[PDB]
């Protein structure tokens, strides 16, 4: 037929109009199987009317709609491949994936796209049995298509669609034929649609979800809502179930809802069709409610995810099955009551995340598989919540949140990030059809889900009188849960929770008309009176999360403050392989994308693999369910959930003197919903040694759960006890170091023992433990770090930022800055020799530190170093102040005793323990994919590498890797181990930030801005 | 090309789908002219860039779509007629129009429509000067099309529209060519829009409104808003114009705002364009707005409609223009507060009626004669605001109503009344895009006009979650306006209003899910705050309005309720011809349309030819803006207007003892608005002589008035003064009437005049003056009336309606009731002879009614009758209890001391004067189209017709159409003048109802329920 012709169908040009955003589609609808048998959809076992398309599909690229011959319509194409389906074409090589956080990777002209638009023409051949075409009705169901396309069944045209995050439905009953069959699906790149998908993230293309096969009777069960309703104090409840149908009706139909709680049935209804009067004209005779009541409900959370089991069965009187549906219930209830979000009548506190759908191998198509092993991941780090940034998820995510619980913000497939101003598109009555669509089949799609208890309106799309229009229009059809939306300011009329992005805890940022108040100040603002919630916070790119426990005092401090989504989870990064087939971790601009936004795809708290960060551990103490005070002998642990007992939980406390345990015990934790435990000690230990006391609780599982292992540990504190300073006097060794001075340096022989300082740079430049040399390069102060993601902000090349504080540093001179030798002075006293120094930092004529040091070498071998610094004033506050050294050693092992045993940085160090550690070198560094000063540990007394001991109150790094690599390399598989490894111990460290990264965030308290800085350091062996 | 023929274009079936409502259509916008002269736009002068394509085009009707040959496209069809554009080709005979009330004229199955689908295929050929295709944009402008269309310039497919009431837009610059040029548009009578086009009145189509070509520059105004805000005083204003660009943006382009009061310019603004920050992404660079102060504005209203000028420039930064737009611009500030509307910090009392776009000749096409002649009509009748029942209206009627100063109420073209339930689609989010176009459209062509106070979401389509968006969006793009909406019981959250149609006064109406509460009580309902206004009331079908004076009195106890619009302005009856080229007003079903609703189409207040029916009057007088109240000899005139003071209105009163004039004069009205006005009348006359004393008092507005002639009367009153009981005894004549009894008759003799009382009848038979018989028909009591159309309500043959006040008559018997004669008797008095007769009218056995009768014929000559009725309790009560009759005598006048001139009823007789009124016979019968009991004068005490006068206290009607041929007559064409004349003289006469005309309507205290009946008649010559 002429009308199938390509020629025909592509002249319209469908996908560069806002006013046609699918042909032909069904309506949108919960989750059907057709089940014939109701013991079958109650058991969730799978339906033989519902068949899958997924597997193996021919698959032919080309480079616009117009290059597709015609007769790809009729049979397959010679030169087409073979497959996987799902999956996204850039995943195969095809063409290149683009990654651009704002900017559209198109040309702004809505709602044109180029003429060059990537189209991917797909084709399956199938067999379909005759009893599915003698009667009822068989549809195809492509759970997700990026971003546009049209379709053919036999050579036939079906229809079009948009939206690639929600189904898109297709009648193929007229089309299909008994035996063979073929489908035709062309995707397009690029559509009108695509100015509403300008998420952050990286832009791929296909059928990157299911396809399927449903079959279903004449006369079907069309639609069916479940409502639970509840008395004050929740002991009762009805559950209202409507049922819609299409069909022929007659008046022996009949539907039934049971509900079942296991294997057992508590409630069933059955009634005929026929509801009660609404207007004038009557009531709906093709639907039925049906309303059940339950006594003492078990109550959905994310503590105790309980379910019930609801069927619905279409039958005749006499009692013959015409089809059954099922979905998991869930007794919730979700309000805004007196500015305070309440779950089953308690204030929640919402320890979220935002979760992209990402893979690094498979892009954006989504397994079991991987969502299970993300959702444990979040359960035993203390996460109860995740926001669907940006997008409907793929299906079986809301079901896997019912069962183990997560409480879920499901979002509509709507970011017009790109536009100027953002809400050109969302303020235009012409793309309200269009955005309307993409809520309305959300809601339609999702709202039966228990795990769903708040709907958003989408992301970054400005505020427009359309996110009114559909923020009315979902509080008109689903009064059961909250809306919230943060366009235009995160406090419009279209949103009942506050829910900024990044806004900071105490600091203000008054940009023009859209400030981000600090959340404290936000929630007091005249008239204001609604919950706040961050929809994104604390956003972890990198070495990040400085400031989380500042996050978590304010939520926990203040009533309306119910907490936030951590930016992001896991990493959107890629995997290439370079020469040798050995992959490695690619991020924006990796593919020949162009313009692209380099590392900021990377946000997330795990690796892309779904290995941590070292941030995780922050966020799982601050967001830990228990909190714990100390008055002397007794310790006070508070619950913070809200309804369950503590009934898996035991208490384990250790008392340790410098790292070595003296005590411990375990009491069993028995304490009610947001209720108090007094543990009171026993007699601790009082040893008279020299030392400080440490006592660390910690919050052990001893049964394994669902989400968790046998032994999981949930919480854990600790705190200084007594304390008995050293007055000893040190060991008077008779042996006296000898100096012997020349015009080149200064030599200190004790023993086997030599050092070397260097009289024209004046720094100690060798060390001698017999015959072997244990320096490769002298030991020097430092003031720089190799710059975090952080510290970089937007700053490129390009386009420099000046106040990002990398380029401050530049600027500055502090990366090249040339030390100066001001003294080198060598003494010899009683029973040392003692060397002074001073150095001055300058660049152009500026002086911007001074260093002025002290080495005392006693009898007894050790070296004792005094370094004193001044900074100037005006000079921006150095990253660090300390020494460093290229040691000519590698060990395989790392001891010392101070907080552990990850990274942890001033700002970022409140889940670190004080303890003995011990670790492989390699667990040293973190192999962040973009590199950068990583590594650090903070509050260390000792340190043990080889033979080295270095002593004090310091904080450190050790690796193979200077701070020179790490700065000029830009991705962790191009790295190379130096010769030695590098070691920095540092007086004092720079806060790392991060609640946000594209503008300088290190809180005032944690820059070295003191001007004048001392600390010690005794290095022996 | 194929793409661009018939057999592609249709294929898709763009008319069944609710999904495409549109096809390259261009965006809403306020009028635009294009002038390139500012002079010319400030002086509204025509623009040489809009050029009317009405006139002379090419037609052929088709049956179907697919009929259409393809050489249409191509060349005009050798069959085409020649026919006027604009016009509704049912006017044309082409095919029927069909009147329906409720039910759709299609079978309901949306979105799918008949096959048999009638198609009207325009064309017309055009010559397009060179300059327009030079440069610049030429746009074709369609102001509507019912009810869809596909149209093609010079062969080639352009684009499809939907909303028959909206204006379509598409761009010709790239189909059109020097020279001559041709225009094919194919008109559906049927699409899926006809879902929401669902409105009580005559279905029609084609091409019936304007069609125009319009001309660009590239560069150009493409929108602009006006907004008016003010200080609390209102004594200063700011004029805020937003104004928005398309084409190449370039620096030295400015936008200049002048605000002209005639001829001078009271304020003026120049900026270049780019707005204000409004997100992060920045603001619009296509967009200015301009802020004007005016100090002192002369504010907007219906009663002082004061207009301003705003003139909008596009032009370069040197002073060259590009383009000029121009408005009329009202200052005024409607909004709801405390529970009560207010138009510039007053509140409204709103006058209002309800007005369809209809003509007896040309169906829906409206012209500009026909709209000033109902403006000028509706303020004469003391009319102030209008519903566009139930669509956008033609552009022209707003312009004439900000010109006289009329509030309106702008309706989305929106109803969906006979689905099942009513908010079957406005529940469907499928079919949100498609009613969010008709409300978007709307607001952004009319949001300028300052007559437009209100919007409307539509009419009668329930409830569903797509009005509660929609109303949402107007109140987010338009907060200047509010939003009523009356489906799903006038009081959901879609409307600031209280918005029922037909809630009586007093009595309430329970139906189940949407009750029509007493409007008073609806006030009061717990948590109900906002004020009432019916959107409909006062239903006026026919011989109607009884019970209006009631609505009128509550609206002015009540502060909250503030009016109402009457159902409605003019009939919907169109011409036909008969056989001898006489028109003749024909309703539902006369032209062989089926399914029909009959006379249900004629419910004005005028006929179809703008003639007033007689209850316009008692709408007048009740709603006049003056009331009065006497005491003593002070006359206490109130006024309501608002704003202006009375300075065109002079009172005139006059004092008539029972109808001949004793004194008068006149007093110049000065009262402020809401103000007081005491009038003193001098001593008046105290006559002796017999009779009632009555003030008369009538405001006459001295001066023409743009709406008004000098001397036209707006308001009046009437008072009782004291009264002169008669106790004069009759002169005592000499004579005897003298008794003749024979077994046939009594006979009564006296001078020239003889009476005859028919004994087996008990009736006087006949009566004669000299030789001349004076009756035609014996003189006999009368109980019922030819139905009303209140009294008929939706009973008909097929579906009898049990609860109808005619079907419960006719199931009495009063229709069939037979007169048996109980008693006869004659008596001779002392100077009389006395006639005593009795009567029972019955019915299947049953006892109806009983009449006793005494006759008393006086020397005098006179007859004085007394009638006792007695009525049984169980019957339904008469629609009147009196004596008829026919007359022999034709004459030319009838003269009469009562309530007059006009007809009156006892529930609609408060505009009625009483006084002596004397008119032409024909002026006594009320020509509805529906013929029923018309003509009625209550409050009679005296009657003359040719040589007989009747005294008494009485309500009469008098006319050549027997009470019979009333009933059976179903056209009042269809009537022919009986031999005579037909009187009917009733001592009581049911009220007419009127507040709905399906179900019984008239009030408790105007039936006939008394059981027992009496009065007296004086019959003389
Ligand atoms: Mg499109
Ligand atoms: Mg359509
Ligand atoms: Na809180
Ligand atoms: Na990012
Ligand atoms: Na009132
Ligand atoms: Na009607």
């Amino acid at each position: 037929m002429i009308t199938d012709s390509l020629a025909v169908v592509l002249q319209r040009r469908d996908w560069e109009n806002p006013g046609v955003t699918q042909l032909n589609r069904l309506a949108a609808h919960p989750p059907f199987a057709s089940w014939r048998n109701s013991e079958e959809a109650r058991t969730d076992r799978p339906s033989q009317q519902l068949r899958s398309l997924n597997g193996e599909w021919r698959f032919a690229w080309f480079p616009a709609p117009e290059a597709v011959p015609e007769s790809w319509l009729e049979c397959d194409l010679p030169e087409a491949d073979t497959v996987v389906v799902p999956s996204n074409w850039q995943m195969h090589g095809y063409d290149a994936p683009i990654y651009t956080n704002v900017t559209y990777p198109i040309t702004v002209n809505p709602p044109f796209v180029p003429t060059e638009n990537p189209t991917g023409c797909y084709s399956l051949t199938f067999n379909v049995d005759e009893s599915w075409l003698q009667e009822g009705q068989t549809r195809i169901i492509f759970d997700g298509v990026n971003s546009a396309f049209h379709l053919w069944c036999n050579g036939r045209w079906v229809g079009y669609g948009q939206d690639s995050r929600l189904p898109s439905e297709f009648d193929l009953s007229a089309f299909l034929r008994a035996g063979e069959n073929r489908l035709a699906v062309m995707v397009l790149r690029w559509s009108d649609g695509s100015y509403l998908e300008d998420q952050d993230m990286w832009r791929m293309s296909g059928i990157f979800r299911d396809v399927s096969l449903l079959h279903k009777p004449t006369t079907q069960i069309s639609d069916f809502h479940v409502a639970t309703r509840f008395n004050d104090d929740f002991s009762r409840a009805v559950l209202e179930a409507e049922v819609q149908m299409c069909g022929e009706l007659r008046d022996y139909l009949r539907v039934t809802v049971s509900l079942w709680q296991g294997e057992t049935q508590v409630a069933s209804g059955t009634a005929p069709f026929g509801g009660e009067i609404i207007d004038e004209r009557g009531g709906y005779a093709d639907r039925v409610t049906l309303r059940l009541n339950v006594e003492n409900p078990k109550l959905w959370s994310a503590e105790i995810p309980n379910l019930y089991r609801a069927v619905v069965e279409l039958h005749t009187a006499d009692g013959t099955l015409i089809e059954a549906e099922a979905c998991d219930v869930g007794f919730r209830e979700v309000r805004i009551e007196n500015g305070l979000l309440l779950l089953n009548g308690k204030p929640l506190l919402i320890r979220g995340v935002n979760r992209h759908e990402h893979h690094p191998l498979h892009g954006q198509v989504m397994d079991e598989q991987t969502m299970v092993q993300d959702i444990l991941l979040m359960k035993q780090n203390n996460f109860n919540a995740v926001r669907c940034s940006h997008y409907p998820n793929h299906p079986l995510w809301y079901t896997l949140c019912d069962r183990y619980g997560l409480y879920v913000v499901d979002e509509a497939n709507i970011e017009t990030h790109g536009m100027v101003p953002m809400n050109r598109l969302t303020d235009d009555p012409r793309w309200l059809p269009a955005m309307s669509e993409r809520v309305t089949r959300m809601v339609q799609r999702d709202r039966n889900h228990p795990s769903v208890i708040i709907w958003s309106l989408g992301n970054e799309s400005g505020h427009g009188a359309n996110h009114d229009a559909l923020y009315r229009w979902i509080k008109s059809v689903d009064p059961s849960r909250p809306v919230q939306y943060e366009g235009g300011g995160a406090d419009t009329t279209a949103t009942d929770i506050i829910c900024p992005m990044y806004a900071r805890v105490d600091e203000d940022q008054p940009f023009p008309a859209v400030p981000k108040w600090s959340i404290k100040k936000w929630l007091s603002l005249p008239g204001e009176t609604r919950p706040l919630i961050l929809c994104e916070y604390a956003h972890a790119m990198g070495n990040s999360l400085g400031g989380f426990a500042k996050y978590w005092q304010a939520f926990r401090q203040y009533p309306r403050l119910q907490g936030g989504f951590v930016w992001d989870w896991v990493d959107q990064s890629l995997i290439k392989y370079d020469e040798n087939g050995n992959p490695w971790s690619a991020y924006g601009g990796d593919f020949g994308d162009t313009p692209n936004d380099r590392q900021f795809c990377m946000n997330g708290l795990v690796f892309a693999d779904r290995t941590p960060h070292p941030a995780l551990t922050e966020a799982k103490h601050q967001q830990q369910f228990f909190q714990f005070r100390l008055s002397g002998q007794t310790i006070e642990v508070t619950s913070e959930y809200l309804f369950r007992h503590s009934d898996n939980e035991l208490l384990h406390w250790m008392v340790a003197l410098d790292g070595k345990p003296l005590a411990s015990g375990e009491v069993p934790l028995d304490v009610a919903p947001q209720g108090k435990q007094l543990i009171e000690l026993p007699e601790l230990p009082q040893p008279e040694s020299a030392g400080q006391l440490w006592l660390t609780v910690r919050v052990v599982q001893p049964n394994a759960t669902a989400w968790s292992e046998a032994g999981h540990i949930s919480a854990w504190q600790q705190w200084r006890l007594a304390e008995n300073l050293s007055v000893t006097l040190p060991a008077a060794s008779h042996a006296i170091p000898h100096l012997t001075t020349s015009e080149m340096d200064f030599c200190i022989e004790l023993g086997n023992k030599r050092w070397q300082f260097n009289r024209q740079s004046g720094f100690l430049s060798q060390m001698w433990i017999g015959d072997k040399k244990q320096l490769l390069t002298p030991l020097r102060d430092q003031f720089t770090r190799a710059p975090l993601d952080n510290d970089i902000g937007v700053s490129e090349a390009t386009r420099i930022d000046p106040n990002a504080w990398v380029e401050r540093w530049k600027a500055a001179g502090h990366y090249q800055a040339e030390a100066a030798l001001l003294q080198c002075t060598a003494d010899t006293l009683a029973d040392a020799v003692l060397i002074t120094t001073a150095h001055a930092w300058q660049h152009q004529g500026k002086t911007l530190f001074i260093s002025r040091k002290t080495y005392r070498i006693d009898g007894s071998g050790q070296m004792a170093i005094t370094v004193d610094v001044e900074v100037a004033s005006d000079t921006p506050h150095p990253a660090r102040i300390g020494l460093n050294c290229q040691l000519a050693q590698v060990a395989e092992r790392v001891n010392w005793l101070g907080l552990g045993p990850q990274e942890n940085y001033p700002d970022r160090l409140t889940a670190a323990c004080f303890d003995r550690w011990d670790l492989p070198l390699s667990d040293m560094y973190t192999p962040y994919v973009f590199p950068s000063e990583n590594g650090l540990r903070c509050g260390t007394r000792e340190l043990n590498y080889g033979p080295h001991q270095w002593r004090g109150d310091f904080q450190f790094n050790i690796s193979r890797y200077s701070q020179q690599q790490l700065m000029e390399t830009s991705h962790r598989h191009l790295l190379h181990a130096e010769e030695g490894t590098w070691l920095n111990i540092d007086g004092f460290h720079m806060g790392i930030g991060g609640d946000d990264s594209w503008s300088p965030s290190v809180s005032a308290e944690f820059q070295l801005s003191a001007g004048r800085y001392h600390y010690q350091l005794v290095w022996c062996q």
